[PDB]
């Protein structure tokens, strides 16, 4: 559980730095995420320390394994260290599709609508956006710990319900490769959001994809599928979950 028993390939991402890394003992590629403490009071730290402690909890193929935390009191830095998903974030598939003007595969919709709703619902048995959303090497999506496109109309006034909000603007942002609602100004984006106002997906998306988003985009949060009802439409099927 010591930093040399790593090895740095290259920096991912600049929390703090995110750098890929090979275990020595057996060559498993990971990555951890670099967090300076050394600026931290003996609080904040106490927070740090509970709050990771809970993320060493979480044992789920839909959420972003954690595997092991090091501390190294020399640069006061501490390593989240956690799976690769050699296949990165939702963030940057939605822009490769900007790009190259291609929409992604209703299949991918799906799968990604599947996981992340198991991802949820195993979320709230323990009592969200493209950049925190990410794919392995086989297909699977992972969860992983400014306007905000995504802020439910409750959330802005006063709820699960509220995630499946999030996740409804998540797989629109997938299927359109843009924000159910859009704005230059965070009143504006409020004003639209309480409208509930927004244009069909691309219509090479079937009607059920287009209803299930619908109604995850619904006002009334009690309108909103549940975890349990997302799962149940007929859309979901075997294939569209995590497979090792
Ligand atoms: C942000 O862009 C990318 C991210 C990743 C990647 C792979 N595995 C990971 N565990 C993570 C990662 C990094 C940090 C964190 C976090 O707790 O803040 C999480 C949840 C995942 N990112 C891989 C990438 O390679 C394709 C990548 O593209 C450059
Ligand atoms: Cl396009
Ligand atoms: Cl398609
Ligand atoms: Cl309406
Ligand atoms: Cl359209």
């Amino acid at each position: 559980s010591r930093a040399e028993d790593y090895e740095v390939l290259y920096t991912i991402g600049t929390y703090g730095r995110c750098q890929k890394i090979r275990r020595k003992s057996d060559g498993k590629i990971l990555v951890w995420k670099e967090l300076d403490y050394g600026s931290m009071t003996e609080a904040e730290k106490q927070m740090l320390v509970s709050e990771v402690n809970l993320l060493r909890e979480l044992k789920h193929p839909n959420i972003v394994r954690y595997y092991d935390r090091i501390i190294d009191r020399t640069n006061t830095t501490l390593y989240i260290v956690m799976e690769y998903c050699e296949g990165g974030d939702l963030a940057s598939v939605i822009t490769k599709g900007t790009k190259e003007r291609q929409y992604l595969d209703e299949e991918f919709v799906l799968r990604v609508m599947t996981q992340l709703t198991l991802a949820l619902k195993e979320c709230h048995r323990r009592s969200l956006k493209p950049a925190n959303v990410f794919l392995d090497g086989k297909q699977n999506v992972k969860l992983g710990d400014g306007t905000p496109y995504y802020m439910s109309p409750e959330q802005m006034n006063r709820n699960e319900k509220s995630d499946i909000w999030s996740l409804g603007c998540l797989l629109y942002e997938l299927c359109a490769l843009m924000p159910p609602f859009t704005a230059f100004s965070q009143k504006e984006l409020a004003g639209k959001i309480r409208e509930g106002k927004f244009r069909r997906i691309p219509y090479r998306y079937s009607d059920e994809l287009n209803e299930i988003i619908t109604r995850m985009l619904n006002l009334k949060d009690y309108h909103r599928p549940s975890v349990e009802e997302i799962l149940e439409n007929p859309l979901i099927l075997e294939h569209h979950h995590h497979h090792h």
